[PDB]
């Protein structure tokens, strides 16, 4: 039951910023931040390293004094965000194609991922080819089925080794989270990244009511794969080099959260 | 039928219905086959079970309206906005290399992304786009002779799990108690674009403010995505060798959920 | 003189449907056409002409005045039906070039013949001919679309006439580009010029016109993108568009 | 000073249709009206025929009776522009190694101007110690880049290259224009045209161009890509020599005038 | 804090032009050649163009700005693919990059291999992270020799700039340019705040890499003519920038 904004002053309106770093996960406990893998390879297997996983942030936010009385409780509620993903145009950096005579650049698949909640993402374990495609036992594995059934291994993402090719954000749940995601497939799409410091997303649903806050924390997710690329001043995109292909994640993804009080009963 | 007004918006007389769909590689009617990745498609002239996507259908009850009738006139679950995501997810490993650009090859080629939502099954057509050369196994449901959407092409209602995208189009003439929506992608190399989220929504009234009237107390949805076609994990694709191979990728499901309030109808 | 509607009653307005078929004109309906060919000489049966439309109105100066319409390209994906490109090892998909028009008008489409190289183009007699420009001058010719054989690489909807229709096309160029189509029975499309003024049907029917190559195709589970299998490539075209015009009556 | 606009009468209000037909210029006074080049050739030199170069057009506008007392002028607040343009199948020959019809592909480039003068355009070279300009086209002399030294001119001919001379944002302040290029030289061109799009042409004030001179005056250029020849091959290097610039057939526009008092 | 602005008069608005030119830190729009190394070289490499405005001698309060990129299709300049029996045009990996503030661009410098990457000293070199974390190295654009490989627009900083930037990967994709003098670009915050010019100058900053290119009439896009490729900049970035008077 949500009541009213407690009026603007102030003490009632709190924002954060955060940078989440890439993070090619080997571990729970600990991210890996580097914007590029280890070389993906070109096998059956998901590596510690080469694949790229989620990044979390969990940021606390300030006590709220008399947050309790009668029998309504105060909250922070997240209204608004800005995010922008950091990244520069790779040139000598990805390595030279002989076919083209010309630099490669980055290219292939990539997904562009960002939630915001008041708890961690909910998501779907799902592996496209439960026979024939094999995952690290450092990575959490998505289990057995290859669609979103109601039997397919649900989990929530509070660690750093959840691969992106392997969990997907879950539209049945995420009630008091936003997201929003964008994959494309190929392994020769050139990819578009846009960012600047002026665009806005609200976090407001159709009554007007944002992110609530009830455990004190407001939880950020991302993923941010730009393609594949091969190493400085060497060749690449032919099958000798195929064993140096290395994904290519973004340096960072940047949030502002915009936070005001809500009652609720 | 003549729509009457809303009934006042109350918890009783809103309501609310999740539904993820699967995707189905038709192989019979009254069974689907929830697979995201098909049999290999071949490249054969004949559609084959497993292999060929079909329409993947959902009908959810809604609940029962008590005292909803009185003399001419009914009180109705009117279905007046959706929102609607692909599940899916970046192909990587999963989906081979290819040697001749020394690198994973990805998902990539013709697409469909569709999806209905109605009061009844989704009205088709049935066409062959090259009636004397494409040849569809009798598991499927055969779209008839036509390679034109004439007055004479076959009409059918998706009612079934064995009806193959490729062979059944949503019918405009029809589905007046239906919205719809469909995007083809066609090449054999083309990259997908899917995009996902749970901020946007779809409405579903008309132009005199009225949805999708649920008169049999379900709702109907009927969905179809295909990103493209993928190789086998950790082997060789894009190559004339292994074209044996190559598998239709469809998503992992589509999720709707659909807001219902109560309609008097006359 | 354009003066006002009449008032909105059951008799005053009137909605049509119809889906005009693809038509590759051999004289004044398929969805493939005849084989191609890589020659200078377009054929009658391989070219895509342009598909028309004129549907009766009721009887009722007012005349009726189409103010809105609905139109929806009918198409499924292509897959065993295009045969299959050996070099990438895959199905090889419809691709190429592509053309997307609709119009809507109480008279038939004005248009202007271009023959983009009058020297080496040619064009079977069955068709009509464009002339001999290569530019919309004022020489160029100029004639209606009432006739089932105006191939549409030939005939150019004339933006100096078509004072009451309405039109809308898309060009894509190249060999192997892959074609996007959307369709759905939800949007739709207003007539009205700046004044409120829709197509005026002075002559008591809609005059539909449209033109829907979706790109070229091989044979189905067959090698194409090949030059063994050139002679087989064929223009691709809609299943059908669909069009829902909504009329109400005007006063002239 | 930009006072009113004269009260809306079937006098104070004139529009005006014109076809701006393509130009592979290959003089200054007389236009060469083609929509297919010479052969471009893979050389280094742009030649005349070959190179697409900017159409012109100048419309007389009516005389206003009594116009000064200030001074009546006719102000441009709206048009509509469309490229009239078909796909090309047969004739644009074909392509061996795929087996299929080459069609239109390449660079582009879409433009559209309209004013009260000439457009002003600031002239490039993009590589001047190599790139070679037949002496029947403009000459952009010797700069590389739009620096207050490059070569400034307007477009009062037909032999201005589209290669070569660029739009001046630093001028055409009595001008609205308009430009898409397109790299790469395998690109699919994408055309969309229909009698329904408007442009306005007025500013922050809701000023129009105002043609003080009587006259108004359309520029445009529409490159759609490369094409070969009918029924030959293409995009292969025997039949490079063959390569031709494919501009649209027209851009036609509608120019809608009303009249605005000046001090 | 941020007052009032000052009633608007001819006296209390203000409005400048200018054209960053391409800068490879210096004033050209084509590079050395590049080269398939591992090492970013002076000249070869585009850097950020920027430029400082002195205004007339409360502040000046950019609000509105607009902005073009001028650049003309490439075809005789550019160079013939063989394999394709066509001119090349240009392609490849792009940048599309503007910047107005009251003072210099905040960057981070990030190498996107810090054990490979090389850059020659010539250049403001980034540091050694990969990562924009808070380690990272952290600079403002005052000088002619900043990468755009190596530096990216600090979205924990610039609050006193505005700055879009776009960027296309790849080695052969075709670039898209779009430019006209009637679109423009509001500077104001969700208060009506613009850029407050404290120092009495408007800070302009661009970058606009449209991809790479061959020599004029030569042989491009093949193995033995990559020591050739060339990156191709704009010919310049026009700004307008529309100021009126703050009471601060």
């Amino acid at each position: 039951e949500v009541l009213d904004t407690v009026p603007l002053t102030e003490d009632t309106q709190y924002k954060v910023e955060a940078v989440l770093l890439p993070n090619f996960g080997k571990a729970a406990t600990t991210g890996n931040f580097q914007s590029r893998g280890l070389p993906y390879t070109m096998s059956d297997t998901l590596g510690p390293g080469a694949a790229l996983c989620y990044s979390v942030a969990v940021i606390n936010l300030p006590e709220i004094p008399d947050a309790m009385c009668e029998d309504t409780m105060i909250v922070w509620e997240a209204y608004r965000l800005e995010t922008e993903l950091l990244f520069a145009p790779q040139m000598a950096s990805s390595g030279y194609q002989r076919a083209n005579g010309t630099l490669a650049g980055i290219e292939g698949t990539q997904l562009y991922f960002w939630a915001c909640g008041g708890g961690p993402l909910d998501v779907i374990g799902i592996n496209p080819d439960p026979e024939r495609l094999k995952v690290n036992e450092a990575l959490e594995g998505p289990g057995n089925s290859d669609v979103a059934s109601l039997q397919a291994l649900r989990k929530q993402v509070n660690a750093a080794n959840f691969p992106v090719e392997l969990w997907v954000a879950d539209p049945t749940k995420n009630d008091n989270t936003r997201y929003f995601g964008r994959v494309v497939g190929g392994g020769v799409t050139p990819p578009v990244v846009s960012y600047g410091n002026q665009s806005t997303t609200p976090l407001i649903d159709e009554n007007g009511v944002g992110i609530l806050c009830t455990f004190g924390s407001v939880y950020l997710t991302s993923a941010d794969m730009v393609g594949m690329t091969g190493l400085p001043g060497l060749p690449t995109l032919s099958a000798d080099y195929s064993n140096q292909r290395t994904v290519q994640a973004g340096y960072g993804r940047f949030f502002r959260v915009h936070c005001r009080q809500r009652r609720i009963k």
